[PDB]
Order: C-alpha cells, then structure tokens, then sequence
C-alpha cells in the first residue's frame, strides 16, 4: 500500500500537463468560441503521445499501462479547456486504437494501427443504434456472410467524430439470431461504396466535438477487415468500453482539479461583508463538498487501474470509477457556479461551458444506471 | 383550507396559458436560435397583461394579488419556451413597474407608470454592484444632494433589459455614512447627459435576455425623478425583490411542469430491452423525484402569495419558496436530461437549454444562500 | 384556494392538542422508561375521540372528514411524547375500525363497532405474513368456505397491538387461484378455539407499541363474520391502508413540529465560541431544511386529505404524503441529533428515542419503495 | 502506487479480525442486551494489542505506524458485534496511551505506560466540559502552579470510561488569560482527595460503553504527573484527536464491510413477487450506494494514515476522512435498515442497534462541521 508516483509516473502525468498548458490550452477560447475542432492539433497531440496508450513500440506506442495512461489523461484534463477536442482524441484512442491493437489481426494492424497511433488517419467507433442505446446488443445492423466477406446494412447514431474521420470501427450482427454473441467488429474506410456519413450535428455540451449518424447501405466489407473473430465483437466492445471508461474518464477527474483550483482562488479573493467569501459556512462546506469528491474518485480511477494493471478483475471497479467521477464532476460544476454567482455567467471565464462538458459523462459508454446493473451483476444481485 | 382555484384564477390562468402559446411560443425556435429578443412580442406581451400584475384600472392595469399575478407567470412558463423573453418581461414588471406604482409620487406615476404597464416603456433596475452583490446595501454609487436634485455617479452590473430599456429605476447612496437608510431610488431616461449604457454582454444561460453594465458620470437627477422619500430606497428594493422572488419565480414553476410532461411521454414512448424505459425503477424513481418536486414548490409558492394578498407577514415564505423553486428547477433539469440519455444532446428538443436558463434561478433576486440567512433571520437566529 | 383552518378545524386541533399534553403527556417518560402501553390511558385516548375518524353518529363518532382525523392526529404527534401509544391508537382506528364501518354489514356494526369505536374493545389488523409483505397479495392464508363459514389456517406477522387485541380483522385467501380477488376480510375474537396469538416481541423502535405473530389452526369463523363481500378483502385492504397512510402519517408532521420548536430553542441557548451555535450557517442550514421539509410534507397532506373529503382520487397524493412525510421525518430526526451534539445522547431528552420512533414510518403500511411503485402506475409507467 | 497490504499487514488484519470473531464476538448478544462492558474481556483485548498502536518494544508494544493500527481496528470492527466494547478499547488507546507515550517524561512513562498498555490499568480521558465542546480551548477547569505542583477545580463531561478508569488524562488551563497556549495536560489516579467521579449515565447509543462526569474540588496535582511542557495541553489534545479521528474511525469501515456483507445475504435470499428483492432497482441502487460509501472512505483512511506514517502533513486527510466515515456509516446504517423492511425491527439481528452504535461517530473527537472548519483552514479560507 503506497500512494506516491513513481518518477516514471510523475514524469508522464508533468510532460502530458505541460504539453496540454502549453500547446493545446493556447488560443483554446477562440477555437471553442468559433466550435472549432482543429485538426491540425488534434494531430500534434495524438503523434505526443495521447493516442498511443497501450500499444506496443511495434507500432509507435510506449507500452503505457492503464493507469499510466489514466494519468496522462487527467493532465490533460487538467491542462486543457478545449475538453471536446481531449474528448475527441481519447475517444479514438479507447474505441478505436486500443481495440485494433488488441484483437486486430497482424495483416490489419499492420495496414492500419500506426496510422492511426500517429493520428495520421483518424478513426470513429460506430456501435449505437436508435433502437439500441443502453441495450446495445438489441443493435440492427446487418454483416451478412457472404464470398470474400459480408454485406452490411444499417444505422448508426451519436458517432462521436464521425464527421472527420478516415476509418470506422463498426459493430454489426453477424448472426442476427443471437444478441452479445452474433456481432462482430469490422474496420471500413472513408470512401466505400454504400457508406453515407451524415454532417456534423450540432449540440452544446461538447460542442466542438463533432459527431453525426451514418448509413451503410450493401457496403461490401472484405473478410480481412474484420477485426478479431467472428462473433467476438460483443467481447470486443465490451474490452472497449472498459478503456473508455476506465481511462477516458480520468480527463473529468483533471477537470475538477483545475476546477475546484479556480473556485478557491475565487472564494479567497471575492469579499462580500467585508470578508472573503469563503469564510461563510454556506460557501467553503460547498468547496469542501467539490474536494471530498476529488479525492475520493481520484484514488477509485486509480485503484481500478492498478487492478487492472495487476491482472485482477477490474470492471466493478471501472464502473464505479466512472459513476461517481461522472456525478462529481457534474454536481462540481454546479457548486463551482453557485460560488461565483452572477460573476458564473460569464462566457470568458468557462464555468458554464465547462458544466456543459460535464453533462454527458453521465451518458457515455454506458449510462450511470447501467454501470448500476453491471455493479448489481458483479454483487450477485442479477442472479 | 381549499386547494381549487376560483373560476377567476382559472380565467386568468387559462387565458395565459393560451396568449403563451399562440403567440409567444409560435417561432421561438427560431428566436432562440438567433439569441433574438422581440422588442414587438415583448410589447405584445406587456400589453396583454404581463406587466400589469398588481397595478391599478387607472394606470392600465386589472388590480391583481400576488396569487393571480403568480398563477398568469406560471401559465407563462408553461407556455413558452422563450423563457429569456418572459424572464425580461417579469423583470420588467416586478423590479421596475411594481416599485414606480407602489412608491411613486402621483406626478412621476402620472408621467410614466402606465406607459411601463403597456409596455411603451421597457425599463431596467440597477441595483447590483462590482463591489455590492449579496451586500446590496454596501453599494457605492452616490446621488449627492443638491440645489434642484441630485447629482449620480457610479456603476452597476449585471442589469437585465439595460441595452433594451427606455428608463432606468437606480438605486444609489443619497447618504454614503448608512447602509440600508442611506439609499434612494430614482427614475432615470435613456439619454440623459452622462448615462452610459455598455452594449449587451452575451451569455449561455437566459442567452437571448439582454444584460449590461452601465456607468453614471455626473448625472443631473432632478428632485421629481425620485421614487418614494429620501432614504427610503432600502425599502423600496426589499419590497421589490419579494414580488421578484414571489411572483417571477412562478416561471420556473410552470417551466418544470412542461418539463415533466416533456420527460413523462418520453419515458413511456423510448423502449430498451423490451420495455419503456419507465418500467425501470432507477428511471421512474427520478421522474418521481421531480414529480413530489413540482408539487411541494408549486404548494409553497401558492402559499406564500396567499399570505401576502392576506396581509400577512410573507417574507419568509417567499424566500422559502424562491429557495425550494430554484434548487427544484435545477435538480430537475438534470433528471430529465438523464432519462433522455444522448438524445438529451439535441438543439431541437431544448433540455440542455432548459437547464442552462434554470441555473440563473439560483442567483439573482438573492442567491440561495441569501435566502436561507433570510429564514434564519426570521427564525430567530440571527439575534 | 385557501390555507386558513375554519373555526371548526382550528377547535379539532386545539381540543386534541390539549388532551395530548395534559392527559397522554403527563408522566409519558416513565412509561416510555418501562416500555408500558398503558390501556387505562389508551381507552380515556380513544373515548376522547382519537378511535372516531369518520365514523358517524349512529357508532359513536362525529362524522370527521380525512383532514379533519389528520389534524387530530397532527396535535396527537406534537402533544405526547408517547408515540409508541399513539401509533397503537391510530393502527386500531385506520386499520380496524374503518374498514368495519366502510364494509361491515349492520350486524356485524351493530354488534362491534360501537365497542371498538369508544374503546372498549382493542382491535389488530393481520395481513402481513412470512411470505407476503411489500406482495401482500401474494398471502398465504387461507378461510376455505364450508357449511355455516370458514376454515382459517395460516399464521400473520409484525402484528400492532396483537398481544393486547380483543378482536382481529385478518385477511385471508378464500380462493387461493387468485391474488387481490381471493382475499377476504373476517373479524375473529381472542380466545376462539385455534387461534394463537404469540407473546409479545421486543423492538428498539416504537418500544412500548406491542406486536406479535398470530397463528391460525382450523379455526372456524362463522359466515356473519365477514368483512364485505367474498373476495372483497384486498380492496378493503387497500382502503385501510389509504387511511392508515393519509391520515396515521399525521401523526409524524406533528412530531416533526415538536422536534423543530426543541431544536430551535437549542440553538438559540447554546453558546460556543462567543455566540449561540445556530448564528454558524453550518447549523442554522440544517435547521432551515427541517423547517422547509415540515411546511412542504405538511401542506402536502393537507391537500391529499382535501381532495379525499372532495371525492377527487387522492391515491396517488396520499402515496406521495406519506414518502415524503416519513422520509422527512428521519432525516430531520438526525439532524435535530447533530445540532445537539453530545448532549442528544441523553434519555431525558428523548432524541435518539424520537428517531427510532420514526424509522419505521418509511415502512408500514407499505414502504416507500411501494409508495414510489403506486406512484409510478399513476403516472402511467407501468402500462 | 499500490494498493496491496504487505504479508505483515494481511497477517495484523487476519489475526485481529480472528479475535474479534472467537472472543470478543463470542457471547456477545448477551452482553450487549444486558447492557455490561466486561472488564476481563476488555483486559485480554488490551493485552492481545489493541492497547499499542505505535507504543514502542519498552513498553509492550510493537510499534506499529498509523495503517497497521488502522488495519488492526478495521478488523475488530468488522469481527466483533460489540462495539461498544471497541470504542472504549480504542478511547484508551487514541486518547490516553499514545499521548502519554508520546509526551510523558521518562518517569511518568516508567511508572504507568506498560500499564495501561497490557490493560492493567483503565484509563479516561477528560478535556470536554458544559461550556467548552467544540470551543475546546475555551475550557475553564484550572491547575493553579502552586508549590510541588497544581490545584486543580472544574467539571469534565462526557467522558468515556471516566466509571471504569483507574487513570485520567486531564487537561486544564494554567494560564487561564489564554486559549490553545494556556491548556497542560495531567495525568490523575482515581482516589486522589478532591476527585469525584460520578455515576454512569446511560445511553441508548454505544450503550454499554460507559461515561461520566467527573469534578475537580482542590485536587493536588504533584508536579510529576504533568504530561509534556507546561502550556503544551492544547498540542497534546490535538495530537491525540488526531489518533482518534484517524485510527479509531477504522473501527467503523470495518462495522461498514460486516453491514454490507449482511445486507447483500438478506437481498439475495429474501423473495417477493417472484424474485430476489435485489433485483428491483430501488433496492440494489441503495445496495450499491453502500458499497461505493466503503470502497471510497476505506482509501481516503488508508492514504491518511500512510501519510501519516511517511511524515507528511495529513491532517487534512484525516479530518477529510472521519467526515466521510461517519457519514457514510450514519446513512448506510438506515440504507441497510430499510433493506431489510419490517424484519429490521428485530433485536437479534442488530441493525437497529447498529445504527445506534454509528449515530455517535458524527460528533465524537470533533463534530463533523468542525472537521469542516480544520478542512477549510487547510484549505486557505480561514485566512
Ligand atoms: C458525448 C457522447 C458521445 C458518444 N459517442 C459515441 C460513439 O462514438 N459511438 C457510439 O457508438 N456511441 C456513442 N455514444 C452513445 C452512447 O453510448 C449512448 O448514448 C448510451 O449508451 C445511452 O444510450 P441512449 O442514448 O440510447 O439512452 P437510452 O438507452 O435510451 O437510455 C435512456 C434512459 O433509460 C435508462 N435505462 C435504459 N436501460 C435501463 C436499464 N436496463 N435499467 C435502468 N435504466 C435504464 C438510461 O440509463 C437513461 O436514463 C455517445 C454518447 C454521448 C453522450
Ligand atoms: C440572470 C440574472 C439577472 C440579474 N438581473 C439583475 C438586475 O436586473 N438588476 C440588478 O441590480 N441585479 C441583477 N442581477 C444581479 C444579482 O442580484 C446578483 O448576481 C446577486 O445578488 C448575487 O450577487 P453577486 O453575483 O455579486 O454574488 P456574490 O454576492 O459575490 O456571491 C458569491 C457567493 O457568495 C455567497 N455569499 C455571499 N454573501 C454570503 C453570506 N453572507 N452568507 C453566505 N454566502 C454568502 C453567495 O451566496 C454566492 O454563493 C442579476 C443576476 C442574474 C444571475
Ligand atoms: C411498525 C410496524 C407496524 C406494522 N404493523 C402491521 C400491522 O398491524 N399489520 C400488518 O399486517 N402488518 C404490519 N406491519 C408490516 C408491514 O406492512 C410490512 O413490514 C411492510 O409491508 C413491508 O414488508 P416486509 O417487512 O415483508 O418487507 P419486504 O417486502 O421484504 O421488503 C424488503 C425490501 O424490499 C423492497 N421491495 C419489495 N418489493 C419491492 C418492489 N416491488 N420494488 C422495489 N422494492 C421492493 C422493500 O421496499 C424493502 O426495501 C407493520 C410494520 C411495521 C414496521
Ligand atoms: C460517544 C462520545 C464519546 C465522547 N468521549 C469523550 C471523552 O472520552 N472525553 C472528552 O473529553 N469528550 C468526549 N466526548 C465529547 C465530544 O468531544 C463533544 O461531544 C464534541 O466535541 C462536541 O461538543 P458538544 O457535545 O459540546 O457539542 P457543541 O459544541 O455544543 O456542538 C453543537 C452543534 O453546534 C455545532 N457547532 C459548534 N461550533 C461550531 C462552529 N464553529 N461552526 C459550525 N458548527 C458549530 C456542532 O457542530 C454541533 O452541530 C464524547 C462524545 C461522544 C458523542
Ligand atoms: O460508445 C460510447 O458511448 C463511447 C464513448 C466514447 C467513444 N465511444
Ligand atoms: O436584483 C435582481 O437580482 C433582480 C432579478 C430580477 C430583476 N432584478
Ligand atoms: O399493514 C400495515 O402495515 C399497517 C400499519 C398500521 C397498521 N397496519
Ligand atoms: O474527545 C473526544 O471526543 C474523544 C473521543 C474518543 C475519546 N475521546
Ligand atoms: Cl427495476
Ligand atoms: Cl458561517
């Protein structure tokens, strides 16, 4: 039982904090403002590192393991305010890159994973369906076996980078009969015959973060794109999602940090009744409240992790990483704007956008009601 | 003890209720989306009633009690999704046509209380300070007394319908030795020599509600143009702030059950795993949530301004009421983003933008902890 | 709309009050020490009006609406300390004598009513079973009609008042197909051949309010001792237990009263660090939470009550009443503890005892997880 | 980074936990219903190590840092149903072994230490007073220097085994103009002239754990039983709330994970409507609301105390993590309680009593809002 950093570790989380400071932080609130994602630093920042997790040397990784890659991740969050772009770029490595490394075959790693660890192609993981969301193994889409691979059909919605990307990681049955056992994982590119990637929607929270839906129609796949088994993306997903979840998630816990950061420096600065306004019980319990829950999911992420690392059994741990980050981080942002009063509605100072990018960690990969059920399940309450 | 609402509350309800609807809500959308404020709906909307509330048949007005000014802002919340419209025109009436009307001298009510009620008039309340939010009554602007009046300096911010506002109700120190008995308020016309109105400051929240600063340069107040007797301004902003809490707050009131119903169909129409989503108790045990929410604030409101048009002492139950509101509209905007998962994250379907104009519901008129140092003043202590 | 007491209410509230602190109250501490339900007490309670409710004339009663039974019991709960007393008074007048007087033919009134409604006699109601709890319906005991009755067999727990019960209104499956359509309601009497009613069983909570388990062994029960019609019994179930949530539930606002007025005075008296504690917004919050839950939980009972004695369908309102009220009522029980500090841990003062006496409010008569089920069906998300 | 005990850890844990199971737990029910604090049982407990903590080889110790002794607490809480027991084990040990061992000169050391270390001798200690809780320092007993030593008068409250004791660790002012800087600290023997221990005061919380008040009339205290530097009382008390807070705390995560562990049996084997009642959302959601409590405040313990025992600052860490403990062992106590619905109220099982035992943990060696206050202290609001 420790609680310190090795030096390796510390010189990981300073070099990502710096990098995030120094070269993404800078000019973030004029892209945010215009809702640009800039593709030309996302590029910068995949090639430095943060689109390589896992994955070997072979391809252009450093073999970081998941806490090692939570700890980037949350200096990134902490660093940068351009959390759609920082999304955006876990997002494809968690979804896209790690799956690739770890189920691809040797023949598509080799065409298609450096590429994408450099950033050099950009990828979407296309999974979500309008009738399956939380019931992700209910999805529609077809790949139906056929000479040389499988023609697919169907719909999927909420890509995150759709828009911009060059690949798709795209989950389809393959055995329509059976749920988390007939579907399988294919990689396609931007271009095929039959796939329609629609524009960007627009939303708020996120907002420079594109995504869109799109349409395959009879998109012949040849039988070397598919990724891992057959009737293994069920599996494959789900090792998705753990990343996704496990990792991803450590860019909210850098969130709150730079978060409750600037909440302090406020309620030590802002005098009302000839006192700082932390000195009001109302004020600092709600501050203290925003540092009990840093700290508190900090250490779960990074206990989870670890597991992880270890070789233990890690998913309970990951789901409640991700519920109580989620919520906390959310929750924060609404203690962060009542400290600051009207001085929150302010588009410069970013509380309320920075609100705004907290909202969907309670959606994606999974639902907190679905990490609920997957923690129920681990406790034997689903027997 | 009686929970009907007379055939009179009904007509006045209902006849809102429609007006919202029919006119304020057709094209919204479109309003919404463009941050637009329509001066000419806003005057529609002023004439029609909305800023009449208690005022009497000689100024324009139906001599209504706080109840039925409440129960005509609820069905506005209902009705309308341009809640930043209907909060500029409550501002309107609460914080500016209610103190001219109860304070005003015959001469300056004369001369311009039934143009604010027909809404010929916008006008804009400036209290708030730089260094004067919660302590409203350590405010540094100065009216110092002269031969004929009085001559302004200072700065407000934070102040609704300034870049849109005819006349100004201002609060300054006629006696900078005193707090609360040293302030006094006037009415000041947009152009007056050394009134300067900054251009609107642009916001997420309440986003199409405009907002300003403005600065006071020796400005030559005549002695007409003050609202009530010297040193009586403390009172005149108190009592102005609890039609603002006790009756603006109504807005969020009939904004939540728009929402519920909103959520309510949703739960039952959206399926996963075979079933509505509301057969899920994590999902319906929230909707219950905002549920038991709506109706004990809607009860507390309904209270505290039949105790006003009683005669009682309200003071408390209206803060009570603007706390339980505002925290309620909140939490709720929250739940129901949550049961809408990523389809929350849609323009079009307006939750995320709900949320964002509740957030402010918190803050102004006194934020929420301004509200429970009230109550405990009221129970005794603050002795 | 109208939240004033009539003359007629207000003298219901102040006469029981009275009876409350001058009668039940007086030496309440040494019974509660002993855990004495004193019967001699009980009986002058229940003649004095508290087993009356809205049975008429004819029976001995005063034909009281539901909110008028709720304001007795609300004086009842803040007048005496002795709620394990008033618990058992208004069990056997919600769970017992109501149903007689709904459902009873004119015999069986005329024979037991009158006699229950004075005192004379103290009733139990057994539903409850081993197997049947929050799936009440699901009972296991069964009358098997026969020439001239019923056969009863089965056994019922967590029984109010058992070991001090002179009759027994049980339910019991009469067609063991069904489950709400196969039960029936009968009144039996101690003593009849079969019917073993067990020896009290000691609780921490509610300490001195007897319960028991009763056993039935072929007892036989006359046909003129049953309770409405064949295969009425869970639709008069399920009107007890409207009376017994709507109106019992009163019995904790009117606690929760009592507990305010103590705890306000504390911390107004008790001094730390040179001012009272409650001038520390740590504690006066606190406070201010009690009182907001009593006005809400309160003026929601009023109303389900109201709309009750209207004819409206309050099912759906005295569900939400009693979450709320029993939800309240134990948070604010630990939180009037944490004001106190060390010195709650005090028997003479009767905090610790006064939460215990609440926690089981959340759960007879349906726990609250059940309220939020009925809740859910009438709001339509279990279609 | 690591969150695995090492082998000497895992065998401090397995050998506490196997005596608290087969000879603390052993009879327990009986003693517990009976209200007694076995003296004999506390002795062997004191004596097998939960009377040593950091107390070095000379005095019988082993020298165990801060996570051993937490480690070792943790586990006699999760092993042993008395709890009442515990906590007047580890009183002893946090407020009157350690600080004698850490401030007592050589002589007093020789002369008590092993002692109280083997339990040969109860101690008490005695800082609270009627107008002094949390304004500690506030205190106003007094040990005027005299020739030889003190005169010392005043009245102590509360004190936990103040019946039992032998020994007393007092502090006093004996510079009264002064708070913090004018408190020393004194150890006493029962019997000196002018000591007046008073009777047992019972208590339905931590009922069989007995306290007192204790008077002072003109004791003579020799010089050689001041512990530590004249004027240093108020370090020492501090010191020593801080082994309190930190490592007695334990004692409730290990109540906790025995909690959980009985909740989950009783969600998994007990059926209504067809099914376990973990399968209903309600039910698991507080399930795991439980679980989350644990996983969270057992790692904010843990990293306290190991800062602790690198030398670091953690007083923060363990105000931070007595907040959560008790807290979260408050509500999962009622979580557990509603789980288990009517069969709560059940004085076999201990559920009730269990909450009881934990209502305690939110005010003793500070109340939770002054954990608060030293939180925001630390964090620079109280500057
Ligand atoms: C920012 C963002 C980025 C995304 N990126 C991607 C991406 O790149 N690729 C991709 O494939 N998808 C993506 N998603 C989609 C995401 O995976 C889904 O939104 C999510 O799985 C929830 O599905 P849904 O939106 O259909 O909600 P629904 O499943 O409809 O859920 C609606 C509500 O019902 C509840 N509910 C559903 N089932 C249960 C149950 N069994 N028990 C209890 N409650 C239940 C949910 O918790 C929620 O409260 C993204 C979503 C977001 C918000
Ligand atoms: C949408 C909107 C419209 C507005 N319109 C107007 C308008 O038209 N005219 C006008 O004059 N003003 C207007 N206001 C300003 C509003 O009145 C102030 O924002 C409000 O009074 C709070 O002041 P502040 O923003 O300076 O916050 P501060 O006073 O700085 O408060 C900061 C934080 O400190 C807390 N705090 C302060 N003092 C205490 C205390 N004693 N105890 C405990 N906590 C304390 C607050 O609760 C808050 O959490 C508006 C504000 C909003 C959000
Ligand atoms: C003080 C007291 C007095 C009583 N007096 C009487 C009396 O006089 N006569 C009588 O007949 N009974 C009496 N009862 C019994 C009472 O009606 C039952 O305790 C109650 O209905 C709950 O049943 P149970 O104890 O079997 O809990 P269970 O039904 O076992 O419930 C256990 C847990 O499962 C949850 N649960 C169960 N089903 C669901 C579901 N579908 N969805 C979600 N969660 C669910 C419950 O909410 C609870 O959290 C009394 C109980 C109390 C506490
Ligand atoms: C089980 C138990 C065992 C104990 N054992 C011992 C023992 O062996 N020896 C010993 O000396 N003492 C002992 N104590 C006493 C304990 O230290 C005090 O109870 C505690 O410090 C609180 O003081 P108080 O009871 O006077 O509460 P008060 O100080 O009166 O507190 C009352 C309320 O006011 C609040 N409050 C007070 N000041 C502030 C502030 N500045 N800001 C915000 N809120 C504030 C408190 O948080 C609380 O909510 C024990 C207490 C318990 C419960
Ligand atoms: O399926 C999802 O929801 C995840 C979210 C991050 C990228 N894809
Ligand atoms: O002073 C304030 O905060 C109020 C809010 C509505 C208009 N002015
Ligand atoms: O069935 C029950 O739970 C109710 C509680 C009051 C009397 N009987
Ligand atoms: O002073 C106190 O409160 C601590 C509690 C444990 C023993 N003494
Ligand atoms: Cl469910
Ligand atoms: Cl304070």
């Amino acid at each position: 039982m420790d609680f310190n950093l090795s030096n390796s570790q510390s010189d990981i989380y300073e070099s990502a904090y710096r990098f995030a400071c120094d070269v993404l932080d800078q000019d973030a609130q004029t892209r945010i403002s215009q809702k640009i994602l800039s593709t030309e630093l996302w590029k910068k920042a995949a090639a430095y590192g943060f689109a390589h997790g896992p994955v070997s040397h072979q391809f252009g990784g450093s073999e970081l393991g998941a806490l090692d890659t939570a700890l980037m991740i949350e200096a990134l969050g902490k660093g940068s305010r351009d959390i759609g772009l920082s999304f955006s770029l876990c997002a494809h490595l968690c979804a896209c890159v790690i799956p690739l490394y770890r189920f691809g075959s040797s023949e598509l790693k080799d065409k298609y994973l450096e590429s994408l660890v450099t950033g050099k192609l950009i990828a979407a993981n296309a999974a979500t369906e309008p009738d399956a969301g939380s019931d992700i193994y209910n999805m529609q889409a077809t790949a139906q076996p056929c000479e040389g691979g499988y023609i697919l059909n169907g719909k999927k919605i909420f890509i995150t980078n759709a828009p911009i990307a060059d690949v798709f990681i795209i989950y389809a049955k393959t055995n329509p009969d059976h749920g988390f056992l007939g579907v399988s994982a294919f990689l396609i590119e931007k271009g095929t015959p039959g796939l329609n990637v629609g524009e960007v929607i627009p939303k708020d929270c996120l907002s420079n973060c594109p995504w869109s839906e799109i349409v395959f129609n009879d998109i012949f796949i040849p039988q070397s794109q598919r990724i891992g088994m057959e009737g293994a993306g069920g599996a494959i997903f789900h090792d998705s999602m753990i990343w996704a979840k496990g990792c991803l998630s450590a860019l909210f816990v850098g969130g709150l940090a730079r978060l409750l950061e600037t909440t302090l420096e406020y309620a030590k600065a802002r005098q009302q009744f000839g006192k700082a306004i932390g000195q009001f019980q109302s004020v600092s319990n709600r501050i203290i409240d925003m540092k009990l829950r840093l700290e508190q999911c900090r250490l779960m992420l990074y206990r989870a992790c670890w597991k992880h690392d270890q070789g233990q059994d890690a998913e309970a741990d990951i789901a409640m990483s991700k519920l109580l980050i989620s919520e906390y981080a959310v929750q924060s942002g609404l203690d962060a704007i009542q400290t600051f009063g009207g001085a929150a509605m302010d588009q410069e100072l970013g509380l309320v956008r920075h609100l705004l990018n907290m909202i969907p960690s309670r959606i994606f990969s999974g639902t907190n009601d679905i990490q609920k059920e997957i923690i129920a399940r681990k406790l034997g309450l689903r027997g």
